[PDB]
């Protein structure tokens, strides 16, 4: 019976049937946004959802027989397994993010279509050649985040009171959003020289990011 | 008579005449901005406008005989067709953007001057090699927009109350404008962990956009 | 006497002397900023300043005898002429920006030092390959500035009331600065669909700009 | 005994022992952020710190015998030297940034690890090819800052009242942060034409900055 199911699974019909449910469930999930819609057709769509969730567990089960160990060493399959498993955890208990994380399944449209898969893989492949820069940065961030907390967190605890807060703030200085009027001009009312900490920080981090982009435009 | 008019249409004089009218009518449309000007020469210009509109329908009619089906397979001609058609709908009824859409005819300067066509065509040609990325993103936006509507739209309906609202907001976070002080620092006064949603969103979206630019700098 | 002066003008000592005054007069102009300094040594400075202006007119006079027509066909010499002429208009009357425009003579350090000249020239040379795009953009801006003036300038005259105002506003949207919370969200309180005008504008303008950067990386 | 120590110094154990202490001391400095932690285990960590500081001076001393003059011509060692010297200045007196500058020793992880050095060196090497541009900009900034101080610093002394103030403000305009709603729309309520100063400044400075990135993408 193995080859029987193995010919169903591997079939064009199967794959295209799954893709058909994804685009359907995805449309159905945008509709579950509308409180209007739900007051009318919410029963339809909760059951339709549980239906699709079964079909997807059935499918993921079949795919496991047909591939065995080959399956749990496939990134894309691992993804599908995990994303479906989230949708299995009862509509209750723990947190409610698990109810919301259900929408992550629409990423199956990426997993189950090679043109998407191509593009995604193309992107992700660029990551390993950045890890040296990324690591450099995280150290830099870590250092300055600590310095900031002990330079400004007493008078300015909203922003620098805690290591985490300094991280968040320093990230935001890095996107350059409201960094001057929102943060450094205020800081400078109390610490005239705070500009000596932030202008350099801005240069370094912006420099590094120019390099990282140009790095990727070599490979 | 076909070849008679075909020699008129194809003539350098004909084209340079049309181009001459565009620049004038374009100049005349920036004058129609001034309430001062309109109170003194408003009629001078409205008739000058109706004049140019006929001349352009006459031309488009002529250009059609000379080209027949070849015409409605030319992007640039199709454009001029649709744009002049807009200017034909009576100055009234329906919506009044149609009165405003009239200034789209100054894009005829692009269509009728070859150096412009080059650059426009240069630009547009870059789009197809972006479609797989652009599609990737749209799915991504779609998924996150839904996640935000159901995570922040009850307490924060201005910004996330509706699927489209979340779309607009997520775009603004992507342009990085007032994303922290405007949206996320606020959100975190109620949802301490909103940063776990928006930092990843900013990374992914910024990365993808760096790749797309680098992609273009390969092709 | 010609060759006598021609050997003085073309001398290393001459050039280095001029470069000396520039770096000196430039330091002088930053000190002229301090309200303190001026009460104390302001007179010292104004005479030293007029002295320098003489020397510079003498030089430019000499430089012309030694080059004649060749001089008024040199970009860099023309600049030096045009800048020194400005510093010649009495510190009185007309517009007083002329008193301010004087500091433009510190650009002579770019003109008199070759390494600078190289870099400037390197930059300027990139301009001609952008002119088709820069023209394209201006037309785009012109057309949209007009659409905006007649679409929002009645309720929003601060931002769109005039062709120029719309220009300025549209530029600011292009730098993406406070474009959503500062302008478009406001607009949308009255014109729910103003988003259909600004998102496309932002896409088009940012696309074009990515291309121009990549266009340069090609050339 | 020279070769005896030279074998200890050059030992993989020695170098890995140092890297081991850096990662601990770094972990320990993030815990020193928490006021809670300090009330409990603060005395633990002050000693642990002074311990490591001794060890690091011992190492730096040992490393000097083994390398002599070669050591004070090595960037990375010089650094290591200077960063520990800061950490030696008593926990008192002068300024107390010296207490804060102690966190710069975590940059020793960049020094002590070759994978990092590589990446850092890759970056720094790009600097020399930028100095002609950087010099140009600084001149440009200097000139404009002076032009701004004497154009807007009387009415707008918060932002342009001083040479330094103008510098900071001009920098902020250059990052394009809050530049229109925050600076130039205000300025223009009093100086209608202030736009004539800042739009060109934005163009020039953003142009140059595009080139600089592109320059690094050809080197
Ligand atoms: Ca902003
Ligand atoms: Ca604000």
């Amino acid at each position: 019976m193995y080859l029987r199911i193995t010919n169903i699974v591997e079939s064009s019909f199967f794959t295209k049937f799954i893709i058909y449910l994804i685009v359907l469930n995805g449309i159905t999930m945008g509709l579950e946004t509308s409180k209007t819609f739900m007051q009318s057709f919410g029963v339809y769509t909760t059951l339709f959802n549980q239906i699709v969730i079964t079909i997807f567990t059935i499918e993921i089960i079949l795919r496991i027989y047909v591939h065995r160990i080959s399956f749990f060493k496939d990134p894309w399959s691992l993804f599908d397994f995990f994303v479906v498993a989230i949708s299995l955890v009862p509509t209750s208990s723990g947190f409610e993010i698990l109810r919301v994380l259900r929408v992550l399944r629409l990423f199956r449209l990426v997993t189950a279509v090679p043109q998407m898969r191509k593009i995604v893989s193309a992107l992700i492949s660029v990551i390993p050649g950045m890890l040296s820069v990324i690591a450099l940065m995280t150290l830099f961030f870590y250092i300055f985040a600590i310095m900031a907390t002990q330079l400004f967190g007493e008078r300015f605890p909203e922003w620098f009171g805690t290591l985490g807060e300094s991280f968040y703030t320093l990230f935001q200085v890095m996107t350059l959003e409201d960094w001057s009027d929102g943060i450094v001009r205020p800081l400078m009312e109390v610490y005239p020289y705070a500009w000596v900490f932030f202008i350099p920080f801005i240069f370094v981090v912006t420099f590094v990011m120019i390099n990282l982009v140009v790095a990727i435009c070599v490979d």
